[PDB]
């Protein structure tokens, strides 16, 4: 019983209260109480600790991508209830260990008086918890469906009540979770999107441009050809100031970009599909290149005011208009082209409002210049201190595709306190074990070769493994150590290494 | 006690023997016995000769110097291996309950240990596994009980009488008996003669003297070291090479210019001369599979002859770019450049013998159109069998850059007895959970889309998280089951989409 419970997870509350995220149709109907509609061993009323991830499950069931967004409800029980979390979701394994029949529904069980006398600890009820997503630290509540009759629903917010275009009143509920925080007001986006296509179109550059257009099909070189001219012309006009400013360097904001993207737009695009905004959604939605448009790369969202993400879709939604008669199979391309992309900036943006580690924390791969990197584990990635003695490090190392080398690695030190061990570091190609020759280059940072050659591939991995010496008890200080990040060197290519980049984390013993 | 100990690779054995990398100088002094020149401080040893004849080569010269030999050391009489499942000294006597003072190695060859641990042996040897990535144990024997141990000779790679580490490398290459087995000797001669034979052609003599013959620009340089790639290709020495090179781009012409203009801008004058040096700075670059004949997890350059014609070509090439990019005498590129390629082949090479999982294997990334996709575990990889009921497997999903769409995911199911629960299977993005919805292809294919766009790059990463059920408890036979993967599918580019792919194994249950 103790193998499948988290009891240190559990406990009884008074007033337990939960969130659950309600669809179109239902918002005000489960505020009378909570009914059961007419694997059966979690057959149960879901509800989940956090608002923001029960809000994910009010779009419309018949419409998911673009649908409207129904509400959340907040659930009570009346007096005392167990939250019993459990460490695996296993029904048949939680059965054996916890002494139920095997032949019965789990969530059944778990509803009658012999179950809540035995796991509830005085509570009226017993709820299941159990976490609610890798990569989350919410956590899902499980009610046996008799039980939830007791159940008081109480409204949190309703999206329809917003009166606000498509999935904006939900979107923009969930970035209240963040108050490093995209907090746009598609409002204003929308607007300012439509006034600026309405605009540009009266341009004479724009109108001039136009006029040229081959305007029948034609190869998909010279449409790409006509359309990064019809980018240059259009980013020129001042309705788009700004963002010629900021997708100047950058190149991934090129105008071949853009080109490409619309292109990709008019071929996947018929006649059913841009009369059905759910359908337009699918369709945009599994298409490559969209971080062009959006101004996203290289981990940042770099289009984050209303300003600059409207004159993206602005530029974006007129050559989708010019490269339809090109490439297409019309006013979709301020129609649903619009809508649709909209839905799919907010999903991203939603994204990276989400905490969530970076490149090359904890287990996350680092990508770069062709090369995978990775902490084997999220215990590798910690330096622990306060104590004297020795500890190890595993990275991961592969390429995508040819040999590519490792030259060495680039490693933290203490002068005094923290030291690398040069008897246990090493590295290990694909199993065969190759020694080091570490060299410090100062007091903080020691090099470290390997003493013969490395290199990573399709079927040729590494393991980097890393020994640390720490000759005082002392607990390292902030202030102590400069970089967070081990470096692992690649190839040479102003002579420069590509840089791998392995972040760790500081912490005492547990 | 059992927390540091696996009983399983534990053994007595009569005449243990286990085998010594041994550099060169001490081949013979060694054989006359085991002595010594702190928890871990002993004699190292490992039970497979080919990895213990990776320990050979000469310490000052590790890169190119000459490797010494491998000997078998035998204990006479009665040996406890004791195979231990951590390596922290500290933790091992602390949850063995020796003393935390005197070094682990030390209190091993003492008799209480050795009557406490030794089963009835005369002494005690340690056993760890060798590497990540390799199945070989390491031995590490107490230096004083380590005087017992006979000394025979296995082999001597010096004796061999072979140029650079040729003895070490067709050593190791026995290994396999999907072998590279190549004989360098033949290899070496065959490069010199066509060297030789290509330098008197008259269409390459012809073209040499139309070389601008003094430093260029590399733009300059790469045109005619291009010219030159195709001229040499259409001579009689290079005709196979033409053939196995003309349709993989990574083996165009423009590849072995890149290589010779990156070569030549690395190699001075002293560095040339110093066949170390020119290892060191050759090892560095990318690009060498263009050589190598090395692309998507093949060597393809598998005979003699061809890798002597890539060879030959690569050497006539950098002595075209060294007069345009370099400053040295062109000389290095016949004589030590390859001597010292030649050894970078035979690192590569014997990786690529050495038994590896596959990317998207275990876990093992599968990198392929920006995206990395793993199992999370060893154990997500493996679909039990032989029993009713459900298992989860979880598949993590991220992107090098820009945010790329998963579109969804292709399943195995079998028609009686293997089903994709769809209410457990689903996918979460940086936590956000994302449900599917899951249709069938045919009775053996299951394709399940996420119903909110999924998109995954820098800073966003997904958790694929798969459940099936079994119906019945009978074991999975072979001919039910057709793919050995489970195919995520990216972005869509005769539509067709971006193919990610995770190998798994029908395994009983343990
Ligand atoms: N008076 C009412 N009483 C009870 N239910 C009502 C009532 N009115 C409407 N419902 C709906 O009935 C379903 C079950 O409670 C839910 O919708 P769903 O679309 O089928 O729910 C869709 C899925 O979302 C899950 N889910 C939904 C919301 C949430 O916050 N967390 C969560 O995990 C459900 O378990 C369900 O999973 P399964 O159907 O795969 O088991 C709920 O919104
Ligand atoms: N009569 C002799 N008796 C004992 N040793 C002698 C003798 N003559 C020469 N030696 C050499 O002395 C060293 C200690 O045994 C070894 O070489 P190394 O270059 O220092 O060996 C380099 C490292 O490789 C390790 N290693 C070597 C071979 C192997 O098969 N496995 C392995 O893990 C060694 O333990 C060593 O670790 P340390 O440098 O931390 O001691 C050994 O080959």
């Amino acid at each position: 019983a103790d193998d499948v419970v988290d009891s240190s997870k559990s406990f009884v509350m008074e007033n337990f209260s939960s969130y659950h995220g309600t669809k179109p149709g239902y918002v005000d109907s489960i505020q009378k109480g909570i009914q059961k509609p007419k694997d059966d061993d979690w057959e149960g009323f879901y509800s989940t600790d956090n608002k923001y991830d029960a809000a994910g499950y009010s779009v419309d069931n018949e419409n998911p991508l673009s649908g409207k967004a129904g509400g959340v409800v907040k659930v009570t029980y009346p007096g005392l209830t167990k939250v019993l979390a459990l460490k695996v979701d296993n029904a048949e394994t939680i059965k054996k260990e916890l002494g139920l029949s095997l032949t019965e529904p789990l969530m059944e069980q778990v509803g009658t008086e012999e179950f809540i006398k035995r796991f509830g600890d005085g509570a009226s009820r017993v709820v299941l918890s159990l976490p609610f997503a890798e990569g989350s630290s919410s956590v899902k509540y499980i009610n046996n469906w008799e039980q939830a009759k007791a159940l008081s629903v109480e409204l949190e917010i309703n999206f329809e009540t917003r009166g606000k275009r498509g999935q904006d009143a939900m979107y923009e509920y969930m970035a209240q979770a963040c108050a490093s925080c995209i907090n746009l007001d598609w409002d204003v986006i929308r607007d300012k999107t439509k006034t600026k296509i309405e605009s540009l179109k009266e341009q004479g550059p724009i109108k001039n441009k136009m006029s040229e257009s081959p305007n029948k099909t034609v190869s998909e070189e010279k449409a790409k050809q006509y359309l990064e001219e019809f980018h240059q012309t259009a980013l020129e006009q001042p309705e788009l100031s700004e963002l010629k400013t900021v997708t100047g360097t950058n190149p991934v904001f090129a105008g071949a970009n853009y080109a490409a993207w619309a292109v990709n737009v008019a071929q996947v695009i018929d006649s059913e599909t841009a009369d059905n905004l759910e359908k337009t959604t699918a369709a945009l939605s599994i298409l490559p290149g969209i971080g062009s448009v959006m101004g996203i790369a290289d981990g940042a969202v770099h289009h984050n005011t209303e300003e600059i993400v409207a004159q993206s879709i602005a530029l974006s939604s007129l050559m989708v208009a010019q490269a339809i008669p090109l490439v297409g199979e019309i006013g979709f391309a301020a129609y649903n082209f619009v809508e649709s992309i909209i839905n799919l900036f907010q999903v991203v943006h939603n994204s990276y409002n989400r905490p969530a580690y970076s490149p090359g924390h904890k287990t996350q791969p680092f990508l770069h210049d062709g090369y995978a990197v990775s902490w084997n584990t999220v215990e590798d990635s910690i330096i622990r201190t306060g104590f004297q003695g020795e500890s190890g490090h595993d990275i991961k190392i592969t390429a995508e595709n040819t040999p590519l080398p490792i030259a060495g690695v680039l490693l933290p030190t203490i002068p005094g306190k923290l030291d690398v061990n040069k008897s246990k570091t090493h590295i290990s190609v694909n199993g065969r074990k190759i020694r080091m020759r570490c060299r410090a280059i100062d007091g903080d940072v020691t090099f470290c070769r390997p003493k013969s050659p490395v290199y990573v591939g399709n079927g040729v991995h590494a393991n980097l493994h890393v020994a640390f010496h720490r000759s005082s008890s002392e607990k390292i200080h902030s202030n102590e150590i400069s970089s967070d990040s081990i470096g692992v060197l690649g190839y040479q290519k102003t002579k420069v290494n590509s840089k791998l980049s392995l972040f760790f984390e500081i912490k005492s013993m547990a």
